[PDB]
């Protein structure tokens, strides 16, 4: 269930070190709101590096601009650790078996 991406926490090497809050929720980008993984992707897909987005949160409206890569070169790299946040619940995934052939 994609509800939102929330932002987990803030490393330094982002622009948005000292910009937004870790623990909030983003709602929307320009003109793209983010209720999904795949529409945070699709969003930031369009975006280039140096470019400067408006993001409102339940904490307000910030305009952020896009990471400068670390680590790796991509487009708009944000830098923050941002998930949907899944609900908690448990979905056991048990032990089926393993089967172990004998040559």
């Amino acid at each position: 269930q994609p509800d939102g991406v929330q932002i987990d926490s803030v490393v330094p090497g982002s622009p948005a070190s000292k910009v937004l809050t870790p623990g909030l929720v983003i709602e929307s980008i320009n003109g793209m709101p983010t209720s999904n993984l795949t529409t945070y992707s699709a969003a930031l897909k369009t975006i280039s590096v140096g470019e400067v987005i408006n993001i409102t949160t339940d904490q307000g409206t910030f305009h952020l601009k896009t990471g400068r890569n670390p680590n790796n070169s991509s487009r708009a790299y944000m830098g923050i650790r941002t998930s949907n946040h899944l609900r908690v619940r448990d979905s056991v995934a048990s032990v089926l078996g393993d089967t172990l052939p004998f040559a």
